[PDB]
C-alpha cells in the first residue's frame, strides 16, 4: 500500500499502511534516542486531512478563544508573543495494543478497528504556547468552567449534522496548566501530517485529545455532546454501546514493551532495549523478562529524562544461550501503578498495556 | 546541495564550500533538539563513498592501547552495551567572522566565517567506550589519551599525517566517550560520520571524529598535522605548534536565535540556546539594550544534561524601535561569558556575547 499525499514525505520502509487514515511504527524503527523521528511517527485521523494550503500562512492561523472572561479570536501569530513552552509527551492512540484484545476474543465475538501491535506511539517534543498563559491574557477561566473543549479545523461537509464528524473533544480542566497550543515539533514546523499549524497537546492524555489543527479552544461547563466525545472513545463491556457515564479514553496507563532486538540475535552477551511510561507519571522503574515473565530482572534507565509525561528508554545486559526467548517487559510509575499481565477487556479495544501479549520472541543463534 | 548532503534543507542551510554549511539563525528551534536536514556541515577532507554504508554491523573498529588489543565490528559493538546522550555539536570556527571584524590594519585571517550557525545539539545512541576499553581488559598502563582515526581513505604515495583526520583527548573523557550509530532515533548518516562516530561530550567539533577506524588508548597524542600544529590556539601571525592549548573543552557560550529581524510592538518573546561545554548552564540574562540593563531569563524545556545546551527565554514588552538583544550565560562552576574573547590568530572558541547581538526592529 502506498504512502498517501498528506505524508508521501514519511519514511514508506518504516510504516506498516493499514489504510490512508491510518499508518503504523514497525517497531524496529523506534531507535533508542527517546524521540521519535518525525518522518517514522505514526498517523491516525479520524476524517480527511484539510488542505495543505492551510499552512500557507502559518501566522495567520485562526483560534477563537471562549469561556474566558474576555473572549477573543487570536492568530498564531498573537499566540507567540503571549509565552513560550517546550515538553515532550508521549503521542499515543487509544487503539494502541488493539490486536491483543482481538486475539482474546473467543466465539462468535467481533471487535472493528485497527489491530494496532505497538506502533501507534512515538515520543515527541512539542514547542508553542501554554494555555495557561493565553487563558490568563484574556482574563482567565469564566466561573463554572471544568472543561477545556479543542476543536478541530477540518472542513465539514455541508447539510450532513455537525456533530456527528466533528474532531472536538473535551478534558478536565485541572489539564489547563499541562496545555500546549503547539506549532513545533521536534526543532521544525509543525506538519500538515501531525496538525499544523496549530496542535492542541494535552500531556498525559491519549491521542484522540490531542487536536490537530486546532481552532477553536473552549473552557466550558459541560463536555462537548459530539459524537467524538458523547459515544465514542468510551470504555464499555464487549457487546455494549458507549455512553457519556462511562470513562472516556483520558488519562494514559503505565505502559512499556520491548523495541530491540525484534527478531534474531547471536549467543552471548546481548542488549535488550525499550520504552516505558506512565501516562500522568513518570516511569520509576521497569523490569525485564527473557523467559516469558517467569524470572524477572531490573532494567536500567538509557539516556536523559525528557519529564513525567515522555517516555524512557530502557535496558538489560543479558547473557543468553541458543534458543528462543519470550522478551517482555513491566513498568512501574512514581505512584506504585504497575502494569497487569493482560488489561480487562473492552468492546472497542482502548488502553492495552499488559505486559504478555506484547512479547518479542528472540531466536538466538 | 553537495551530493552527499542532497537530503538536508536547502533553505535552511549557508552553503559557504561542499564541506562548509552553516545552519541559519532562524532555523534552530526553540525544541532543544537540532533537526538533523539542518544540522551544520564541516569536514576537513572528502567525504567516504555511501558505500561504507551498504553494511553497517560489518564496519570495523581497531581498538588498541588495551590490555587486549582486537578489531570489533558495529555489530560486535552493539552487544557490550547502550548509551544514550544529548551534546553539543559545534566547530571551533563558530564565531570566526567576529574575530574578523576585530582585525585592523593589514590584518588577516583565513577560515570560514561562521557566525553562530556551526553548532547543534544532538542526541547520540550507542556503546560507552568505557564498556568497549573493559571487554577488552581495560587500558594498557601509563595511557594518558583516547586517539581516533577517521576512517576516508587517504591517497597514495603522500605522507597521510599531513591529511589523517586523527585527534587525541585525555583519557579522562573515558567515562563519557561514545561510539555512536544513531543520531536523533536514526541510524546515523553518511554526512555526519555513518556508520560509527567518536563522540566526546564537551569538546568541540574537530575531535568528534566521523567514520571512526580506529580508537587508541596511547601514551602521548597522535602527532598527526590535524594535531601537532592545526587546532591550536595563538597569537595573531603566530604558527601553530604543540605547546599550545589545543581546542579541546568548549567554553560557556550563548546566543539569540528568535526573533530574528522584525516583531510587532507589545509583548516579545526572545529566546536563544545556552551551554557551559564541559558543564550545565545555571543561569542567562538577556538584554534588549545591547548590554546596558540585564534581565534573567527562563529555561525553556527539559534538562538534556551538562553536555547539552538548554533553550532560554525572557518575555519582554517593548516600545517601537531598533533594538540590540544579546545574552550572558553562567555555568554550574560560575564561569560566565565575557563581553568580548581573547584574539588568538585561526579564530577558535569564540564565545562573546556582543557581537553576536540580534539586531530587532520593532513596528
Ligand atoms: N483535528 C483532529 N485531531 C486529531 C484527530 C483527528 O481526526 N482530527 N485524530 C486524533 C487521534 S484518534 Mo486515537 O486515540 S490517535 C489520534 C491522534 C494521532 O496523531 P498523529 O496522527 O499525529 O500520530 O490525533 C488525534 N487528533
Ligand atoms: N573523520 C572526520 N571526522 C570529523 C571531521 C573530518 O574532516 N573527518 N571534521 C571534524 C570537525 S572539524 Mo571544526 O572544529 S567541526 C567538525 C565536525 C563537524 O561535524 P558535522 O559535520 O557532523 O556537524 O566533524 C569533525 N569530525
Amino acid at each position: 500500500k502506498p504512502l498517501p499525499d498528506y505524508v508521501a514525505w514519511k519514511d514508506a520502509d518504516a510504516l506498516i499502511v493499514h489504510s490512508d487514515k491510518t499508518l503504523e511504527t514497525k517497531r524496529s524503527e523506534f531507535g533508542t534516542s527517546i524521540i521519535t523521528p518525525e518522518e517514522k511517527l505514526y498517523i491516525r485521523n479520524n476524517v480527511n486531512t484539510p488542505p495543505e494550503s492551510i499552512l500557507a500562512d502559518r501566522d495567520g492561523w485562526k483560534v477563537e478563544i471562549s469561556g474566558v472572561k474576555e473572549p477573543r479570536t487570536l492568530t498564531v501569530a498573537e499566540l507567540k508573543t503571549l509565552g513560550l513552552v517546550t515538553a515532550a509527551t508521549v503521542l499515543q492512540c487509544s487503539g494502541n495494543g488493539r490486536k491483543y484484545f482481538k486475539d482474546q476474543l473467543t466465539g462468535d465475538q467481533k471487535m472493528s478497528g485497527t489491530p494496532w501491535t505497538v506502533g501507534a506511539a512515538g515520543c515527541v517534543i512539542w514547542s508553542g504556547v501554554p494555555l495557561k498563559a493565553v487563558v490568563d491574557a484574556l482574563g482567565g477561566p469564566a466561573e463554572g468552567a471544568r472543561f477545556i473543549t479543542g476543536t478541530g479545523g477540518e472542513e465539514l461537509p455541508a447539510g450532513l449534522d455537525p456533530k456527528l464528524l466533528v474532531v472536538e473533544r473535551s478534558v478536565p480542566i485541572s489539564n489547563l496548566d499541562n496545555v500546549i497550543l503547539a506549532w513545533e515539533m521536534n526543532g521544525r514546523p509543525l506538519s500538515l501530517a501531525h496538525g499544523g499549524p496549530l496542535r492542541m497537546v494535552v500531556p498525559g492524555y491519549s491521542g484522540v485529545n490531542n487536536i490537530k489543527y486546532v481552532k477553536a479552544v473552549a473552557m466550558t461547563e459541560v463536555e462537548t455532546d459530539a459524537k467524538i466525545q458523547k459515544t465514542s472513545y468510551r470504555v464499555h463491556a464487549l457487546g455494549e454501546k458507549g455512553s457519556p457515564d462511562q470513562p472516556s479514553v483520558w488519562e494514559q496507563p503505565v505502559k512499556s514493551w520491548i523495541t530491540t532486538p525484534h527478531e534474531a540475535a547471536k549467543a552471548g552477551q546481548v542488549q535488550i532495549a525499550g520504552v516505558a511510561f506512565g501516562g500522568m507519571n513518570a516511569c520509576k522503574s521497569v523490569e525485564v523478562s527473557v523467559d516469558g515473565g517467569q524470572t524477572w530482572q531490573e532494567a536500567e534507565f538509557i539516556g536523559p529524562d525528557l519529564g513525567r509525561f515522555a517516555w524512557r528508554v530502557f535496558a538489560l545486559s543479558a547473557d543468553l544461550a541458543r534458543g528462543t526467548y519470550t522478551l517482555v517487559s513491566r513498568a512501574t510509575d512514581t505512584e506504585g501503578n504497575v502494569q497487569p499481565e493482560e488489561t480487562e477487556m473492552n468492546g472497542a479495544g482502548y488502553g492495552h498495556n499488559g505486559w504478555r501479549a506484547p512479547a518479542v520472541k528472540l531466536t538466538v543463534a
